This record gives structure tokens, C-alpha cells and sequence, in this order.
């Protein structure tokens, strides 16, 4: 009732734009959901990179990977959109900044490197997420090859509940301890590229962390958040969208109001 209210919205919001909306959100305090198309598969662009960076200090936390290891890259052609990494090819960087830069600006050098060296690349990746038990996740190609979103392609895809559990796990549950737990909210809550999508959906005083993805086809973009409200518990959003015809822009307005409809449906 509360909740097919929402749906309702939902299904508005997605035929206004001609596309496909998925939402997952969690009210981690009361355990109330909602969902819609909550189960179908999405291409995940960059927002993977949220994941990844957890995967690095999971390897921190055990002690297999030190936070301040320098990662030297002086040869290297770096991908497209690496704002980050371009900037530090000379000296290095710390495996922690380059970690959070892969997060904090979607930098794709400091994607690749880091799977190609650390992590076991994109099958690596996906055993990252088995772990913490997500079995919807999966990544196939690099950075700058998973994005192309065809429709019906199951490459490099999930599920809106299955990222906002993973995230659950993540930033609230119990793969980190304390400390290391503190470190990957505050790279969450330093993300620079989702102004306009969940953080729009709240108001100005809520501290919020988050990871975007625009594929640049297909219309298809995302954005999953956690949200600490001024003294209430946490929420999780999760919100993909994909569009009709290749050409189709995202829209990050639907994003944002996608995130709306939803956390009102767990309020
Ligand atoms: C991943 O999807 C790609 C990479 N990451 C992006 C992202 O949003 O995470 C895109 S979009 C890009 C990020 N900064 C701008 C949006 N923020 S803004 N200027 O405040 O509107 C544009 C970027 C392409 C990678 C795989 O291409």
C-alpha cells in the first residue's frame, strides 16, 4: 500500500523518460524495504569502483596490502578520465589515495591498475563480491570496455537489492572493522560526481556518501548512497536506469527523484 504508491510513481517516472528504472532502498534502523524491478539485471558503469575500493582495504585490513605502499606507474598510457591519476604519473601515489581516487572522481587508471595488480582483474572482482555474498555481481571487462550497455547483454551488470545489500554489508555490516569501516565511509562522503542524483533526492544538513555511473549509451546511468538523516538510523538507495534507444542521454533528474519516491517509500 505504501509501497505500491511508490511503484506507481515509479512506473510514472520511467515511461516519462521512455526507459527503465531499478530501486532498492533499505531502512537500516527499522529494516523496512522497497524495491522496483528490484531483481533485474543492470549495467553497472563505473559504479563498480565502489566496491573495488572496498575490496583493497578488505586486503588492507588483512594485512596483505599496506595503505601507504607506493603504486609507480611512470610507463603507463593512462585510460581516458584519469583526473587523478594524470596528475600523479611522475611520483606515484599511495595505494589509498589511488584507491579513493578510483571512487572519489571515477578515475579509470586507478581502476585498472589496481585490478590488474591487487585484485585479480575483473574475475577477481567478482570474487571479491561472492565473498561478501553478493551473487548477482558480476564484471567481465576493464574500465573502459564494460560500458556499453546493450540491452539484453548480461556483461558487467547487477541487481539494484543486490548492490544496496553488498553496500549494506560494506559501509554498516562487518566485512571491515571499526577503523577500516571509518576510512570507507569518509571516501563514500567525499564523492565528487553525484551532486545532482541521490544527494539532490535529501536535504541540505543529511551527511551522505556515494558512487555514480554514467555508461554514455543506452541513456544508462546510476548512483547508490548511504544516508545518515540528523538523528534517525541509516538508509541505503540504490538507483539504476537505462534508456530505449542508444542515443538517449541519461537523465540525472530521474535519478534524483527515482531516490526521492523511494526513500519516502520507507518512511
Ligand atoms: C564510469 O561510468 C565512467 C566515468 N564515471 C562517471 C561517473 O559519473 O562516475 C562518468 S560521468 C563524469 C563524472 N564527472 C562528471 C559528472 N559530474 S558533474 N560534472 O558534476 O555533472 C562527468 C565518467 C565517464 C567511465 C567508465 O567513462
Amino acid at each position: 500500500n505504501k509501497s505500491d504508491a511508490a511503484a506507481k510513481q515509479i512506473k510514472k517516472l520511467e515511461e516519462d523518460f521512455d526507459g527503465r528504472i531499478g530501486v532498492f532502498a533499505i531502512d537500516t534502523g527499522s529494516g523496512n524495504t522497497f524495491g522496483y524491478r528490484s531483481d533485474e539485471r543492470f549495467p553497472l558503469c563505473s559504479s563498480f569502483k565502489g566496491f573495488l575500493a572496498a575490496a583493497v582495504l578488505e586486503r588492507v585490513q588483512q594485512k596483505k596490502l599496506d595503505i601507504n605502499q607506493k603504486v609507480k606507474y611512470e610507463s603507463r598510457d593512462l585510460e581516458y578520465h584519469s583526473p587523478i591519476t594524470t596528475k600523479y604519473k611522475g611520483s606515484g601515489m599511495t595505494l589509498g589515495d589511488m584507491a579513493s581516487a578510483a571512487l572519489q572522481y571515477s578515475d579509470n587508471g586507478a581502476t585498472n591498475i589496481i585490478m590488474e595488480r591487487f585484485l585479480g582483474g575483473p574475475e577477481g572482482m567478482t570474487k571479491f563480491m561472492r565473498s561478501i555474498g553478493d551473487n548477482e555481481f558480476r564484471l567481465d571487462r576493464w574500465a573502459l570496455e564494460l560500458n556499453t550497455a546493450i540491452p539484453g547483454d548480461k556483461r558487467d551488470t547487477s541487481t539494484p537489492k543486490a548492490v544496496a545489500n553488498s553496500l549494506n554489508k560494506l559501509a554498516l555490516g562487518n566485512v571491515l572493522n571499526a577503523k577500516v569501516k571509518a576510512i570507507y565511509q569518509n571516501w563514500l562522503k567525499g564523492n565528487t560526481t553525484g551532486d545532482a542524483r541521490i544527494r539532490a533526492s535529501v536535504p541540505a544538513d543529511w551527511v551522505v556518501g556515494d558512487k555514480t555511473g554514467s555508461c554514455g549509451a543506452y541513456g544508462t546511468a546510476n548512483d547508490y548512497a548511504v544516508i545518515w538523516p540528523k538523528n534517525r538510523a541509516p538508509l541505503i538507495v540504490s538507483i539504476y536506469t537505462t534508456r530505449k534507444s542508444k542515443d538517449d542521454k541519461h537523465s540525472d533528474k530521474t535519478i534524483a527523484e527515482a531516490s526521492r519516491i523511494a526513500i519516502q517509500a520507507i518512511d
